[PDB]
């Protein structure tokens, strides 16, 4: 019935401002009017100094703390998904391993737009063109994210729907790896169902949004995909860079 | 008024049937009299074929696992306590954070009695002479909840009782961190009301027992306190997506 799914619709809300503290809507606030912007070595090194933190590395280094910290909230978030914690441990581990990065560049997105991405809590702001200047194998590690960005944010989610739909990425199913797959699509089946009723609602003149949304996986896992055949050729180049180990638990390519 | 707090009584009796399988009332079956046991090293093998989960660790770590369920089953619960939901974000998981160990082991203690402690919904019953039995940090990392238990079923309390003392513990204004703590405590100081009233009426003969049970949160916040060091050993003895799923 309707009552039992937007109830569900808002224990999610609730979880995801709970878990992550640069929403979507606190993301637009800052990029539609302060952040410093950085878009040549001369304004970066200026960067050091303004907001807190060779050239590429030592951002890539970063980035990747970055998501260190992003897949800490993204395990909190998804232990308030009823059921999920309720499972085969083995699978929790795997819907979490695979269930990330899909959810990264989904977050990712709620930060970037034509022209740039934020940094740094929202302290900064990168320049597309920054990075697509960057050294040799780094100056397209965030360009394909970029054209992600613009198709998905065109749907106009808001931070009530991107709370089910991380949702619906983490209870996948059709993962490889999983045992008991029954009781993971049972689940889903169950935050699709709270999912379509919440874009009705919230989005009601967006035709076929549901239908939109549910799409954009197959540009997400595709964008994956790009993702860990482009690190492997850093670990080929940069076999001095180290790589966090919370990070290559997840890597197994 | 005196009628409210026998409707808020009923309240977070039923949220707590709810919110939790398994109830002590239900659990006070399976320990009086039927579930397997687990009493020395061959029966406990035995036991992993039955009910479906090095041998003293692959035990305390699966002590975890059913600790976050745990805090799910709370945090649903929790919700149900009039006005928890209005209390500013921040608040509501500061209470949370620290209401959950004192909460475990209220419940820890419907699950125990002089001899050892259901398992795994309570088809199973390890006993406390094998909890004992335990390499060193382990065999004593269980025995001081053995002693508090025992101790705190003295009052001989129902789940009606422990559904607004369970409330009340949450509802705790000394938390370290809240912003803004009068509503926290208009809602404590409330159940506080509420739980006098029900102590009296289902143990009317129990005397000054709604004293004796305030007297346990002296127990509650002196095992947690303590059992939060045993946690920071283990960090000196024994894959990392679980450890971040299995943070204190
Ligand atoms: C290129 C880059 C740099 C240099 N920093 C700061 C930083 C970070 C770490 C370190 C560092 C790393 C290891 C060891 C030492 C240091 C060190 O220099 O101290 C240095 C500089 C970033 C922070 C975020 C992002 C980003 O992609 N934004 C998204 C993901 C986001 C932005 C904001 C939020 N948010 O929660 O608000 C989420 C995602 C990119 C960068
Ligand atoms: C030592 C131990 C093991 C091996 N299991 C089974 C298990 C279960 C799960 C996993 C596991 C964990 C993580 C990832 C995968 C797995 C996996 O199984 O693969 C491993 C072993 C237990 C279950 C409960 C308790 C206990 O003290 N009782 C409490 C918790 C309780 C008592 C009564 C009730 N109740 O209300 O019914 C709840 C909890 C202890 C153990
Ligand atoms: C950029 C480059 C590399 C990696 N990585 O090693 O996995 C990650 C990122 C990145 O952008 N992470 C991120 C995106 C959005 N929000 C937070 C973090
Ligand atoms: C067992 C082992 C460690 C911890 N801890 O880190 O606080 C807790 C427990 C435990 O007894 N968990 C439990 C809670 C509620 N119901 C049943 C079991």
């Amino acid at each position: 019935e309707s009552a039992d799914l937007r109830a569900l619709a808002k224990h999610l809300y609730d979880s995801y401002i709970k878990s992550f503290p640069l929403t979507k809507a606190k993301a637009r606030a800052i990029l539609t009017g302060s952040p410093f912007v950085i878009y040549d070595m001369n304004s970066l090194m200026m960067g050091e100094d303004k907001i807190k933190f060779e050239v590429a590395i030592r951002i890539f280094q970063g980035c990747q703390f970055r998501s260190v910290e992003a897949v800490q909230e993204i395990t909190e978030y998804a232990k308030s998904i009823p059921g999920f914690v309720n499972l085969d441990l083995n699978d929790q581990v795997t819907l979490l391993k695979y269930g990330v990065h899909e959810i990264i560049y989904t977050m990712l997105a709620s930060l970037m737009n034509k022209d740039g991405v934020l940094i740094s809590e929202g302290q900064g702001f990168m320049t597309r063109e920054f990075l697509k200047s960057l050294r040799k194998p780094f100056g397209d590690f965030m360009e394909p994210k970029f054209e992600f960005a613009v198709k998905f944010n065109a749907l106009e989610l808001d931070d009530s729907d991107l709370a089910i739909f991380i949702a619906v990425i983490i209870l996948s199913g059709d993962r490889p790896g999983l045992l008991n797959v029954k009781p993971i699509e049972d689940i889903q089946d169950n935050l699709l169902q709270a999912l379509e009723l919440q874009l009705k609602l919230n989005h009601p003149e967006s035709s076929q949004l549901f239908a939109k949304l549910l799409q954009k996986m197959t540009d997400l896992r595709q964008i994956v995909t790009e993702h860990v055949q482009l690190l492997q050729v850093i670990k080929k180049t940069e076999t001095d860079m180290s790589l966090h180990p919370l990070l290559q638990e997840i890597y197994k390519d």
